[PDB]
């Protein structure tokens, strides 16, 4: 994990506590952020370009998955 | 149409009728997968390396390009 704002690459992980983090920044999560979830988000922003901290990459993840996921009444799809 | 399995490439591109074959796997999209959204999934997945059908990379890209618009 790259130190300071770093852009987006595709090795990139949240924190293994990150259901956790994402709670307490405001987001509940019913399960954890799906491998396609997580390549979804990955892949857009590593072409987006825009740089941030591992912290607020993390709360935009969560965020974008509250978001996602609000339509399917807060679960993911399946595979 | 490229035959059997293989890896992401600069080139590839889903079918020309994407977005009704997005609806025969449950990903319904209003408007047609933009350039930006499709060099962007071949990007990471050239990443991955993994090999699939042309088939099984159009489900992917439905599904990753239906999460990201939902997500905002």
């Amino acid at each position: 994990i790259p130190c300071g704002k770093f852009a987006m690459y595709p090795a990139w992980q949240p924190d293994a506590d990150f259901q956790r983090q994402a709670a307490l920044w405001g987001v509940a999560l019913r399960e954890p952020v799906t491998a396609e979830e997580l390549a979804a988000f990955i892949a857009y922003w590593q072409a987006e370009g825009k740089v941030f901290h591992h912290i607020q990459w993390q709360q935009k993840l969560a965020r974008s998955v509250q978001i996602s996921r609000s339509s399917n009444g807060g679960m993911p799809q399946r595979d």
